[PDB]
């Protein structure tokens, strides 16, 4: 049987191919159609019928099954700037992804609690991969989270103002018929399985 | 001040850093809004005058300014087959693109030539850069078009029937009144002077 994922972009990208790498490796000649996007693009995509499993991030409400799957931490990123403190002053661009999530809204927030002042908006970008590789060309500074993050040239965490890293959950939804049909158990189950570490 | 740009994803992704790199190197703090995804999607952005510039990748029909940019050039990548040919029989997955666009329509169109088969409609994604890191997992193989390729990790060029490499382009595409832009000039001149590169 065929199985139908949504999962949100940074996901997509980064965490999910391992799990499919194992989900084909065990299971030969499985299908698997595979829409991706903002979390709200893929809500609505799961609530609509047009797939059996949504990955969604931040705090979905749900009335079918959700499982928490993990957390992950922002961290602010530049080639140069390796102070945290030092973006106060910068003049070093910002790269900002900005969507409907309150993925933006939190960093707002962090920053004028931190900084005790608004944050320049010089790039405003719709993917968070965008932002990335945009930082990785030493064009500005971007926050991205962690799970979008590897031994790729400079990190450095995002604390609020009680030293605690912020802050971001990533879901597994669905209704409950979808979890009856089998590959839709076998794919939950190679994540439960993988996740074991 | 403040130009805003409609961009295929790809392209956002691997060719577009190089560019608003240098524009910001040369223009401190213009403010630059970045949506990606879709030629389709950037198209009707630029369409209905949320854009002033759109980057659009296959062969747009465009009743305002039209500049060609680029073409790259299809490549089939695995990361255990090293012979096209073999592609007819292996039976690891073919990780397959698919949007709206004609990306698709084209490799079928070329597979069903050169193969005289079809390909199994096994792993089907809704983004490149997707199919490139499955690929990159040993997943299976992909048929990803250069601009996303580097020296990175088994790749197979696609030809036509008649051994002609199997191309794309991508133009720069606004309506008059957006050229009359210092930002959109601006950006257009650093797009021209990175072409000679
Ligand atoms: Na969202
Ligand atoms: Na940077
Ligand atoms: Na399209
Ligand atoms: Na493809």
């Amino acid at each position: 049987g065929t199985l139908k994922l949504a999962v949100a972009s940074i996901i997509g990208q980064h965490w999910l191919p391992k799990v499919l790498k194992t989900y084909v490796e065990r299971y030969p000649n499985a299908k698997v159609s595979l829409i991706t996007g903002w979390s709200s693009e893929m809500l609505k995509s799961l609530y609509e019928d047009q797939v059996h499993i949504g990955i969604i991030r931040g705090n979905p409400e749900w009335k079918g099954r959700k499982d928490y799957l993990m957390t992950d931490h922002l961290y602010l990123v530049d080639t140069e700037i390796s102070c945290i403190d030092d973006i106060a002053h910068t003049d070093r661009p910002f790269i900002q992804f900005k969507s409907d999530s309150t993925y933006f809204q939190e960093i707002q927030h962090w920053w004028h609690q931190k900084f005790k002042t608004s944050p320049k908006q010089t790039i405003l970008v719709d993917q968070i991969e965008t932002c990335k590789q945009m930082a990785l060309h030493g064009i500005g500074y971007a926050i991205l989270p962690s799970v979008t993050l590897e031994e790729e040239d400079n990190k450095m965490p995002l604390l609020d103002t009680k030293d605690h890293p912020i802050g971001r959950d990533t879901w597994l939804l669905g209704y409950e018929p979808a979890f009856e049909l089998k590959q839709v158990q076998a794919f939950v189950s190679v994540i439960k399985d993988m996740l074991k570490q």
